């Protein structure tokens, strides 16, 4: 059969956590398929269906600075790296569902936060009172799965199918950062009191949620220039949201106020300390082979420290 392969530098570097998928959009679908094939198998999906699914997914991301198709493929690659470094800890449905969840997790994002949707009073905020965007993303995922010739899970039983979609739903909801804090605390407590049990489905769920946050934040685990340049895209969205807040006559939070450009290095520090480092710490405790993510995050915190000290 037909193996996907990649040029040598990509073939080797794609295995690493800090891999950057590059500026060539047209290679991203091939990169994704390569990853599905090695982490799941060449038999997981019918090639024609999968290609058709990928292209509809891509069509349904919008051209926003950060929450775009490149972000989806990046988040899927980090999940790939995690799965490949812990290959025996995951069921076959999980391998199947999680890369798909990652590719789908921000479908049809508009570049605005849940909080902005609520203040604007967007129709999505009446349809979904919490995790507004994330329920929308899962909803779009189901839509695409139901298009003719797009059912990549056709080979599964009714019940396996329901299990995979339920893995996907939960993985996608977990990318709501508001939910991450409580989830990481629970996981911390269970690991430390020795009660963490991966045969317990609700424990697995929590562990998979933290994986999702880890993959979704993975721009803080890249080479410094990738990290630094991605941060620019991240703020370009947040500041456009800030302007939109001001348009509604509401003072935006400092994160989203472009008048506070100067405080970026400091906001990054808070963010690495409150969110990123704890995320990768607990992930490393639970899944030791993911330590390179923690190590890279700490390297990048150290770089933001240098930016503050005027050494950059
Ligand atoms: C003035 C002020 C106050 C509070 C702030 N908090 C930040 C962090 C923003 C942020 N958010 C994210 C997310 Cl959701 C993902 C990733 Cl991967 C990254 C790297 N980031 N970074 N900046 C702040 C500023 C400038
Ligand atoms: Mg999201
Ligand atoms: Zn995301």
């Amino acid at each position: 059969l037909m193996q996907f392969t990649l040029p040598v530098r990509l073939c080797k570097e794609i295995e690493l956590f800090h891999f950057d998928i590059g500026p060539f959009e047209n290679m991203w679908p091939g990169i994704f398929v390569y990853m599905v094939h090695r982490s799941c198998g060449t038999s997981c999906f019918e090639l024609e269906k999968l290609c058709r699914f990928i292209m509809s997914v891509k069509k349904n991301y919008r051209r926003v600075p950060y929450h775009n198709w490149k972000h989806a493929v990046t988040v899927a690659h980090c999940m790939y790296a995690i799965l490949q470094n812990n290959h025996t800890l995951f069921t076959d449905l999980e391998r199947k569902g999680l890369l798909i969840a990652c590719l789908c997790h921000d479908l049809d994002h508009r570049g605005f936060s849940n909080s902005y949707l609520q203040k604007f009073d967007h129709p999505l905020a009446a349809l979904y009172s919490t995790s507004t965007m994330e329920q929308h993303h899962f909803s779009q995922t189901v839509s695409i799965l139901q298009l003719e010739g797009h059912n990549i899970f056709s080979t599964l039983s009714s019940s396996e199918y329901e299990q995979v979609l339920e893995i996907i739903r939960k993985a996608i909801i977990a990318t709501d950062l508001a939910l991450y804090f409580g989830n990481r605390k629970q996981l911390e407590e269970m690991y430390q009191t020795g009660s963490l049990n991966l045969n317990n489905q609700s424990h697995r769920d929590r562990v998979i949620g933290l994986m999702m946050t880890a993959c979704d934040l993975c721009s803080v685990t890249k080479l410094w220039p990738v990290t630094k340049l991605t941060a620019n895209d991240i703020y370009a969205e947040f500041w456009a949201e800030g302007d939109e807040m001001k348009k509604l006559g509401i003072q935006p939070i400092p994160m989203m106020d472009r008048d506070k450009k100067d405080e970026v290095p400091q906001g990054q520090l808070g963010f690495y300390n409150a969110v990123a480092i704890p995320c990768y710490t607990t992930l490393t405790q639970i899944l030791p082979p993911t330590e390179p993510l923690l190590k890279a995050c700490r390297d990048n915190l150290s770089q933001w420290e240098k930016v503050i000290r005027g050494e950059e």
